[PDB]
């Protein structure tokens, strides 16, 4: 029975992460500054919530005095890239500062204990290679990547000066049904359940195009704990090696829906046609359609299925059934 | 008539890029953590003391950065300052995060908001390669920082190089090596050398204690480095360089040039931790390698290659190794004859 | 409608302030779902925005956004015992992060009224009784110490920079919004539940913990009126008067149907319903702490001088207003 | 033997007490440039002195210090101790001579509790004298973000004090200088100015208030204290001055004469003017560029605590004190 710390606790990763760890047994402290997630996976009352906040040094160090971790999860940030323009101290002060923040306390206060820094593929921004492993030299492209990147490479110092055991995941997008309103994968399928009980009227998106390597939440909070249990430390980056469109997701999500969306019309200008009904369930609109993004972030995680064993378990179908499925349940309630 | 903002002007860098600054008609601010009654040395023995502007403005104050650049309004800025010490960045990790990787973004965000149009100039360094990816090293190689020093200046070049591609900003990142001059603080090994074998030489001192006399280094000469730096800011499009010279010496080099210069024929009696420097010329020991600095061979070898800032600015090493380790010699054996 | 910003929004005295504002045409932010704000019914007329006392460039962004004409810093790390285990912590946001509001304005927009939420917790050790804006001060905890930091860095803007920043040593006020751990709602709640079959018995520690209890909604408003004046200055804002917690679970079971009669001495100490013959009040080791030597009760004359400010609540209408509204409250 | 560990090694009074401790047998540490030990180079003592890398920030930093160190006796003298440079960076000041003064009581609490502690506390504090002369006893009230920070480290102090039972003793010392004073003071000011204007290498002096009457002692003794109370058997705070106070005006007659120059102070205000009254020429002029925004008066201390408990008194008179510096400058 070990004892786990999750910062973040209230966000997708956090929620399903501690979800994990509780069912091998751990005891679960998750890191806060009631959650709807924990609730939905119904264990809000076997996480054992406690303060902390990556803003300042000394409640880290008698966090970690207090609860005397075996491992420690940061999954804590300011996520989201456009916050990150207007507000990029405050957000470098959390995902930069904050990282070595916590690796200080656990160098100060109890150095055997096992560190995962919470990186993203948003480093490799203008990627240098196609698809993005390990190796691919970083470039980020935001204040947002720039401090995750530093949060990358101070996890990694700490690693070879201290010989701490500290991970750090190189994870790509990942969606569920605890994923955030604000992003797409999730608007899709909340949209068009709601679109389905007239609760709206049409589902209105960007660059229907782009394109995204989508992985499945569960399976990725795994690849976590996979990292942290084995004997030496190392990086890894996790996805699913392809890339979707917002196009096909919409596309099946719709069909899952029940709908017969029959798309019709290009650029602006496109829209989905439910030909059970003849009404257009999907346009988009100039308020999200931006420039066709020539970089396309798409990870070749063969590392961590050589040596973590590691591998996708859900297929774009089953995720976007998944996703589609747990919206059309919320909605009728 | 233009106006530079120098943070770090009491440094070696911040001297000689105010001295040439001021050449070139110049109204010159500067700021430097390091205050006292011999602080602006460097300035004193420049002779440009008189003719800078000293103001408060410490890179961990936000507010204090606001309101100077509204106050100054200077054309251009660059950022010199930093607790550039390696080893004491183990010491103090955050501290130097909040200076060296913060404190590039606090001036970049209080550009940006009071005078948008200033350029901008940031001191990264080669150290940001660490193990070296590449040998020798371009403005393309995959960086790899070693240690909180380099990580934090890491941020500060990308946070600088974010704000030239998203905010259209004249930011420029200068990917410096190490550039030596009489001005270098004692505790680099070019100052220890020469200041120590000046201070042999007058017997005011005893011995020489270095570490791995193979260690290899890019020597450059300070004065022209600052220079590469105003040469950036003249461009119509910001943009980074590498500048260095493109040429290892061994620390032992650097001892035996700048022995000779002293007074001293120096022999290299030993083999690495047990090598020592004895001058035929007494038959004494004047230097020793002490394993409290010696370090095995280090397989990463930090070499320049600065051709894209010979291509666009124009700019290549001037000085020679020689030259270098020449007038640093003298400048300390001249101050020690006092 | 000017403009005003409220840090510690969720709180008691955030949601009355707001309340008070609002009422006068204010358009009202709140840095930070509450239950306060939706039970005075002013959740959708509260702007919520993101703000941190632990950061400095956060709150400079805010105030260039909200260019708010008054701000009102009622938020805080407010636990004395807890700030003995997180001093750091503490002064950061009850110290420091009232400098950094202080300076986002000096630095962005000057002109803006400012007012700190002092405590009677300074005067720790009182220095004289009653206690006034004259009395010295004396800090007994890392809390206390942070607040007097808020206090004087608030009368050195105001003395250097000439800016209109006010600070009022508030002592004890309560409503139906306080929270169950403070002993006021903790009895009139306990009591309605007792009343009701819900619960068995009231738990306190020394009945005998003498008190200045005043009504909260008359001391946000005390806030206002500071910052209304021609001229800024500090204030006490208190009943002059006090208590013990004995007369306040008294009076308010004799709302709640009791007729307490008290037997047994100190941690001994135990009330009992004649109406029904039974034990309701009890202490236990767990709350019990010697009478404190510090008396502190503040005289609000300065308050009326300046301001025309004083209490126009009795102890025992405030005692009512709490019992009555947590009777309704256990009904339905 | 005696181990001591010093923050502001190199300033004035970390230099000095050094100098003592090393005098008395002590093992000196001390945390804190090319030229930076200039001050332990005069004193001889540059190699004498082990120098650790400690920021007041990091508090990481500070912990490992005390577990490396191992320290009987703390005396804390770093400081961002300028009034003037306080209100350019109020919150930098706060939290190096505020919070700082926290994260080594905190950090000496859960590394090494049985070590004495030394806070550096100043008359600043005092500010808008409440009394004349000061003591002990006097109500503080500051004037700058530095007074206010300070302020904080002398409370901070006090309640580790009588909360947790710690050997923390808060030393209230009025101003004292000395030759190693910093250039930045009036004093070293107008002996290194001096041995400037009557050497060619300058004009005139500019002063701002030739009013503020001061209270000057001597450095070495002022340092004496520090280590008399902390070897006090009880743990407490006292006042140390010289109990006389001096305007600057006056200071800088005395220290002229030393040069060769008979004032003559012709016009009061800006306008204020002193000449030599012998080659004619004027040799002291004004300027608002040195008023400062919340000045502080008068300040006048009644060591007579440190007297009776400790023993201490001033001994170096003020004439002394304006030769010993002036001679220094001059030779310089
Ligand atoms: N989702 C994805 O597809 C990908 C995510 N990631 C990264 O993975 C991590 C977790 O992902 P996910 O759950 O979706 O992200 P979230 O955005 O949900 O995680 C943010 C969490 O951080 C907490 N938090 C914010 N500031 C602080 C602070 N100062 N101290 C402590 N906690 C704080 C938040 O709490 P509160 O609610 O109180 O603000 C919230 O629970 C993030 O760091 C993210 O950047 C990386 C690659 C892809
Ligand atoms: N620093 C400084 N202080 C001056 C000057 N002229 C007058 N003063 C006053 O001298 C007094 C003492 O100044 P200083 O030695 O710097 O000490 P401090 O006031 O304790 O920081 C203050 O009240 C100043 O306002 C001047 O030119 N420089």
């Amino acid at each position: 029975g070990k004892r786990a710390l999750i910062t973040g606790i209230r966000g997708q990763d956090g929620a399903y992460l501690a979800k994990l760890l509780l069912e091998k047994g751990y005891e679960v402290y998750g890191a806060d500054r009631a959650s709807w997630r924990l609730k939905e996976l119904g264990i809000e009352n076997d996480v054992k919530i406690i303060h902390m906040d990556l803003l300042e040094f000394s409640n880290i160090i008698r966090t970690i005095e207090k609860v005397q971790p075996d491992e420690v999860y940061n999954l804590a940030a300011q996520s989201f890239v456009g916050v990150s323009f207007e507000q990029p101290i405050l957000t470098a002060e959390v995902d930069a500062i904050g990282v070595l923040r916590i690796l200080e306390a656990l160098r100060t206060v109890k150095p055997d204990t096992k560190f995962y820094q919470a990186s993203t593929s948003e480093m490799f921004g203008k990627v240098q290679e196609i698809p993005q492993t390990e190796k691919t030299p970083f470039y980020p492209r935001s204040p947002y990547a720039v401090a995750k990147l530093f949060g990358h490479w101070i996890t990694v110092n700490y690693r070879e000066a201290y010989n701490m055991f500290a991970c750090s995941g190189i994870l790509f997008n990942h969606e569920s049904p605890l994923r955030g309103i604000e992003f797409v994968t999730r608007k899709i399928t909340y949209s068009l359940a709601r679109i389905k009980y007239g609760l709206q009227d049409k589902l209105v998106l960007g660059n229907l195009n782009a394109k995204r390597d989508w992985g499945y939440a569960p399976e990725y909070v795994e690849a976590m704990w996979l990292m942290m249990q084995q004997p030496e430390p190392d990086d890894y980056v996790i996805a699913t090696g392809e890339t979707h469109t917002v196009r096909e997701f919409v596309e099946k999500a719709a069909k899952i829906a029940g709908f017969d969306i029959e798309w019709v019309g290009e650029g602006i200008n496109e829209k989905g046609i439910d030909r059970n009904t003849g009404k257009v369930i999907v346009e988009v609109s100039e308020e999200f359609f931006r420039p066709a993004e020539v970089d396309i972030l798409v990870g070749n995680p063969e590392k961590a299925m050589k040596k973590l064993g590691w591998k996708p378990r859900t297929t774009f179908d089953e995720l976007v059934e998944i996703m589609m499925e747990a919206d059309l349940k919320r909605v009728r309630d």
